[PDB]
């Protein structure tokens, strides 16, 4: 049964490189991080930076999340992201994706002791 903590790092973090280099990384990152299995996951955000770097972001400025909580913390410099999106033709089992590679600030939800981001909310 999976931590708020690791569910992000799971599903958000690819420290192993610096961008996304083909079409294809969201195809395999998907199913690798198992966001494929029961079914397609429709949207997530890979971030290429160090895990350190992305926890120092509950440190950083203080916003608003979408929902209209104020955990959520908007990263002073802009990271290495990937965004993965099903396209209009995937369909269960059979889970596609595009591939938007960006470097963008990223907000982050935050929460507990240690503080670190528990949820994706938006990249700027
Ligand atoms: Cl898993
Ligand atoms: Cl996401
Ligand atoms: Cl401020
Ligand atoms: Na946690």
């Amino acid at each position: 049964k999976e931590t708020a903590a690791a569910k992000f790092e799971r599903q958000h973090m690819d420290s192993s490189t610096s961008a996304a280099s083909s079409s294809n990384y969201c195809n395999q990152m998907m199913k690798s991080r198992n966001l494929t299995k029961d079914r397609c996951k429709p949207v997530n955000t890979f971030v290429h930076e160090s895990l350190a770097d992305v926890q120092a972001v509950c440190s950083q400025k203080n916003v608003a999340c979408k929902n209209g909580q104020t955990n959520c913390y908007q990263s002073y410099s802009t990271m290495s992201i990937t965004d993965c999106r099903e396209t209009g033709s995937s369909k269960y089992p059979n889970c596609a994706y595009k591939t938007t590679q960006a470097n963008k600030h990223i907000i982050v939800a935050c929460e507990g002791n240690p503080y670190v981001p528990v949820h994706f909310d938006a990249s700027v």
